[PDB]
């Protein structure tokens, strides 16, 4: 039962992230536009998104229905896709934590698989 | 009794993907303004979203009287307005997304009345 | 008992689409300043809001006790406020719907009286 | 019991009309900076709510304890701090809601006080 | 049990408080760019409240398992870092509420060990 606390907070704080990092590039260059440069980006990141919150919509309705692994593949899916979304955005202020987030997430899916398959 | 859910989660993503498209479009030109440009856009967004909370209202109200279609039919209409609104104003970044999103609402509908209509 | 409901969940589209229009208006001029023209709108608007948290206030504290008509007025002149709010303020991008708005709360109050006084 | 309540809804509101103010002066000048004049105000409003955040904490972790007193004025003085942010940050708008609200408050701790000794 | 209100709570206000901050600083230099200057303090933010996540995560998680010293800890670290966060952001605008906030939080890790160890 543990599996929907965990998939609920990690919605949270996610979401707070996200938000924070649009925050943050609210505030780039009064010099010049990076919504055309860059644009790659956004054009990803909105797709991305997309697909994260057609995860969690039916994460969050096989509730009830089962804690099996079944729903567990779809809500870790749905947190896998966000993190790369922050990922692909933050990239434009700069290319350090992209590759080092890059690495996170690697050794992040990494665990997961890990521990999905260390046990029957 | 999976409707209520369904209704509640997919009213909460869709808050959040708006309001993170308006976050994006706060970031547009220093150049120029958009806001007179592109007006027929906005001035159709205000009313459309408008629809939505109005929807959105009598469906909650409606939960505990009826699980039945008459409520069926008003949540999901509520639901479809919003992403209307969001790709209406997602098109101002570009025409692109524009479209494919106009497929997306498309097929999307087609596989409501698909589902309505396949058993009695 | 319908009644709470009603006012909370219409609370809070309310809040969302006053947040919205003050996003927009994030977008107006990088050209002139309009905080100062247009002045009395803003100047008018602060108070109103007032209004409207003073209104919910005790609104929220008179559930429990009565489902009558005295919180039936509180909560109902409440939730008038801030549509005006939004009202004048969204004029500002232009006078149409400034209009349009004015009219549909006019309907909007002849509907609430209306049905007010059709029954004892 | 109506005390909670009366607290917790307060803070909403409070927590609002903050965040709206902030949005407003978003909108100052593209003219010239306001950061720096007017620096004292900001100074003072980070404190200010500061004070607020550390009432509300120990405010909501006292309530299964007493209804009584002791924490009546906890509670009491969190709204206040939070109330007394606004005025002075919406002070740099004008001078004219700066006054009025002064005296708003005023009279609010006077009435307070009023029903704090008008009986035993 | 007074342990996970406290910690719901001040995770509340912490949050707060740092969108406030980052509001604030959407305010700054309408002059020149802040993003690059001073870019070593958010380059360490982003990371921080990374941490502070992560922190909160296991903690919401560790709820119903143990109201001990183990989760103590986790939960205590994860309100650290936040504080942290802020004050390093909010240091951009001047050096004195640096200073000022380094040696409350100082102080009130002092306070934690100190009650920490008063007693077994």
């Amino acid at each position: 039962v543990k599996f929907t606390t965990y998939s609920a907070a990690v919605h949270k704080v996610l979401v707070m992230v996200n938000a924070g990092i649009l925050g943050l590039l609210q505030l780039v260059s009064q010099q010049s536009s990076v919504l055309e440069t860059h644009k790659a980006a956004f054009l990803c990141f909105c797709v991305f998104i997309l697909f994260y919150a057609v995860l969690r919509v039916r994460e969050a309705m096989d509730v009830r229905l089962q804690p099996g692994l079944v729903p567990r593949l779809i809500g870790h899916g749905s947190h896998l896709f966000g993190g790369l979304a922050a990922l692909v955005l933050v990239s434009v202020v700069s290319t350090a934590f992209s590759i080092v987030l890059f690495l996170l997430w690697f050794i992040w899916l990494s665990a997961v698989v890990y521990l999905e398959t260390n046990k029957p």
